[PDB]
């Protein structure tokens, strides 16, 4: 799949206010403009680095414009490009502070010898806690600790216009089980009690768009086909998170289930 969905085009662009959409047709990342340079949120696949500075270009910005990296959790399919752009922007890395390990060593959690699951190691400049506020002039993004998926996941809210109007955007940063282990040798310690929390706080929050590390999150190509000057935005659908939220939950279930029958 990462050599597939995950690499193919898909043409930028303006999502909702100053964010835009710069990723693949399978890896979702993100262009924050702000009034003091760019906010970059997540990469790609490692191969895949040349692509999103491409898609950022197609936009008119600037990668050399980006002043902060954010990420939502460090896996390869989103901190891939890390290494190349902070060192050829001069940009800082926030990210939350249990995925600091993660994105130091450039390993998978608990299948740290898995190469094919490496990426380029990257220093953390910050590491976030839950309602710490990063600011770069006019926009600020708020974390939430939201782990599982991995030990630092971070949600990142912020607020944009929808013509006079404020709406709620989160960075939803997964909550799949994907490749992790639940249960016998844990990807990490406290895996699941961190899924169960997640899903409830997830469920918990008032969010008008929601958006993800990957645009299955959210259904992105369908509402980017239905996006068009003169009618509602197609990704304000402020019941979505509830709704996901508990389609994660559920299908937890079914793999706590699996993984743990497995043990036998
Ligand atoms: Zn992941
Ligand atoms: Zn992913
Ligand atoms: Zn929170």
């Amino acid at each position: 799949v990462a050599m597939k969905k995950w690499t193919a085009p898909f043409e930028p662009f303006q999502l909702i206010d100053n964010i835009y959409y710069v990723g693949t047709d399978g890896i979702a990342v993100y262009v924050i403009k702000t009034s003091q340079g760019l906010i970059l949120m997540d990469t790609a696949m490692p191969q895949s680095t040349g692509m999103i500075k491409d898609n950022i270009a197609k936009l008119g910005f600037k990668v050399a414009d980006i002043k902060l990296i954010l990420n939502t959790h460090a896996h390869l399919d989103h901190t891939g490009g890390f290494a190349e752009i902070k060192k050829e922007t001069g940009a800082q890395l926030v990210a939350g502070e249990r995925d600091k390990p993660l994105l130091e060593g450039g390993y998978y959690p608990g299948d740290e010898k898995n190469e094919d699951l490496a990426f380029p190691a990257v220093k953390v400049d910050r590491a976030v806690k839950e309602g710490d506020r990063v600011t770069l002039g006019d926009t600020t993004l708020t974390a939430h600790a939201t782990p599982g998926h991995s030990p630092g996941c971070t949600s990142w809210e912020m607020t944009v216009k929808d013509g006079k109007e404020d709406r709620e955007v989160l960075f939803f940063c997964s909550g799949t089980v994907a490749l992790n282990r639940l249960v016998g040798q844990p990807t990490y310690a406290g895996i699941v009690d961190d899924y169960r929390a997640t899903f409830a706080k997830a469920k918990a929050m008032k969010i008008d768009v929601l958006l993800g590390p990957h645009p299955e999150v959210y259904g992105m190509q369908a509402k980017r086909a239905e996006m068009k000057d003169g009618a509602p935005n197609p990704f304000i659908k402020p019941g979505e998170l509830v709704t996901y939220a508990t389609s994660l939950s559920e299908d937890f279930d079914k793999q706590l289930a699996k993984q743990t029958a497995a043990l036998e």
